[PDB]
């Protein structure tokens, strides 16, 4: 629900470690 809605905002750090 509105939970995953938290990932987008985290998409920042994600871009950091994911593409680290």
């Amino acid at each position: 629900g509105w939970w995953l809605a938290l990932a987008p905002a985290l998409a920042l750090a994600l871009a950091l470690w994911w593409a680290x």
